[PDB]
């Protein structure tokens, strides 16, 4: 059930997220948050966040979550809006591996968790 069980290829990981990493760098709207983040540690978001979207709830208790996210919200002015933003440049990236709707619809759903959302706004 590992992410390469799913694809099947190292190499597909290494494009898969170098498409999203291209398209999140295009949006000078949410790097304003990764100002403080090195592109080191950056990428290694993407591909953490790429993967819990195919469900990879491998290990995510939380807790550390909120706080990490919190340090944001206390200096960044964190919204809602954010959240809607790169979510749908995922959803863009999807249409771009010429994949069905149906498939893609189901992705919303995961990543519509409203606890995973609830734990951005750190409530
Ligand atoms: C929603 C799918 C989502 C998840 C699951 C997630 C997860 C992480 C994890 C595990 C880390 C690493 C924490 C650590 O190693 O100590 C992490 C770091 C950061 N995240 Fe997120 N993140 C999710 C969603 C978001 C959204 C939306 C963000 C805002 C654009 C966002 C930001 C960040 C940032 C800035 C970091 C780095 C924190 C740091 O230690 O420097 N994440 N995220």
């Amino acid at each position: 059930a590992s992410l390469y069980e799913k694809l099947g290829g190292a190499a597909a990981v290494d494009l898969a997220v170098e498409k999203f990493y291209g398209k999140v760098l295009a949006d000078e709207r949410v790097n304003r948050f990764f100002v403080n983040t090195d592109m080191a540690k950056q990428k290694q978001h993407q591909k953490d966040f790429m993967t819990y979207a195919f469900g990879g709830t491998d290990r995510f208790p939380g807790r550390s979550m909120r706080a990490a996210h919190q340090d944001l919200v206390e200096n960044a002015g964190l919204t809602d809006v954010h959240f809607d933003a790169i979510a749908e440049n995922l959803v863009l990236t999807l249409q771009e591996l010429n994949v069905s709707q149906d498939l893609i619809d189901e992705v919303v759903t995961i990543v519509g968790s409203v606890q995973h959302r609830n734990d951005v706004l750190n409530r």
